[PDB]
């Protein structure tokens, strides 16, 4: 893929 994911919250998006 080319997203990434959050360390903080920890989820992904969809860019």
């Amino acid at each position: 893929p080319i997203i990434y994911c959050n360390r903080r919250t920890g989820k992904c998006q969809r860019m």
